[PDB]
């Protein structure tokens, strides 16, 4: 029942370890397209404002 | 289990890592890309004006 245990937590928890590392990525990349995506409309509206 | 969590988290986050880091040169593409499309719009609505 150990080995049963560890079998059950170590495999779900792993699966759920990684998408939450890969939703990580999705953050740390939102940020960073966000601050990106700030110049893009910046230049773009304000340019376009004259 | 250990071989199980690096399985799901290093495969699964390097696909993740990679979108993320694509999405990075549409961000400073658009940046480019619209700071260039400041130019084409400025040169077009202005001497157009006359």
């Amino acid at each position: 029942a150990m080995s049963m245990a560890v079998e059950s937590t170590g495999n779900a928890k792993a699966e759920a370890e990684s998408r939450a590392e890969a939703a990580r990525i999705e953050g740390e990349g939102s940020v960073l397209q966000a601050k990106l995506k700030a110049q893009a409309l910046a230049i773009e509206t304000e340019a376009e404002l004259e």
